[PDB]
DNA sequence: CGCCCCCTGCTGGCCTCTGTGGGCAC
DNA sequence: GTGCCCACAGAGGCCAGCAGGGGGCG
């Protein structure tokens, strides 16, 4: 198994150097200071990855369109979202919107489905909401009131006689 | 050990669509 | 009096940038 177990959490690794990193995450030690700005890193490669920002080095080139990127994960996501079909996307568990990247789903969850302690009143009635999505859905539902729907086309109407005359435009 | 990769997660400008209110016609 | 036309402010996913842990391997 993993003999080098951590004392402050439930982490364990088969290498003592890996436990040195994890224990360094608890203490917050940063034994690698950047010689340019005030940034300090816990790992060696993280500092070298930071030096790309000062030197402008972009060692990852999309083999399709030949754009360059600083980190490899950036290039992978680029290729996945720009040059690839049938990519699995994320569905929000609270609404129907589909979001491509996982981090953008988290931004959606915090902006649309977080509880707002200070309620906001609907701009059309006295209804008050503590969630942005419920508030927006309610205000958009005010447009549906006193509006006759559409069977085939996308035409909306407010008068029963005008919609009954619009139905005759199909026959 | 360090190097390179992976996934993660937040950031802020960008791209692109929405709806909405004022203006003119049976 | 209602039913379109169009500018325009807002909105939100899209996107590259940037560090955060963590494993395989020379
Ligand atoms: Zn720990
Ligand atoms: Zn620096
Ligand atoms: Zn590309
Ligand atoms: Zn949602
Ligand atoms: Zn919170
Ligand atoms: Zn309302
Ligand atoms: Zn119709």
């Amino acid at each position: 198994e993993k003999p080098f177990k951590c004392s402050m959490c439930d982490y364990a690794s088969v290498e003592v150097s890996k436990l040195k990193r994890h224990i360094r995450s608890h203490t917050g030690e940063r034994p690698f200071q950047c010689s340019l700005c005030s940034y300090a890193s816990r790992d060696t490669y993280k500092l070298k990855r930071h030096m790309r920002t000062h030197s402008g080095e972009k060692p990852y080139e999309c083999y399709i369109c030949h754009a360059r990127f600083t980190q490899s994960g950036t290039m992978k996501m680029h290729i996945l979202q720009k040059h690839t079909e049938n990519v699995a996307k994320f569905h929000c568990p609270h609404c129907d919107t589909v979001i491509a990247r996982k981090s953008d789903l988290g931004v959606h969850l915090r902006k649309q489905h977080s509880y707002i302690e200070q309620g906001k009143k609907c701009r059309y009635c006295d209804a008050v909401f503590h969630e942005r999505y419920a508030l927006i859905q309610h205000q958009k539902s005010h447009k549906n009131e006193k509006r006759f729907k559409c069977d085939q086309c996308d035409y909306a109407c407010r008068q029963e006689r005008h919609m009954i005359m619009h139905k005759r435009t199909h026959t």
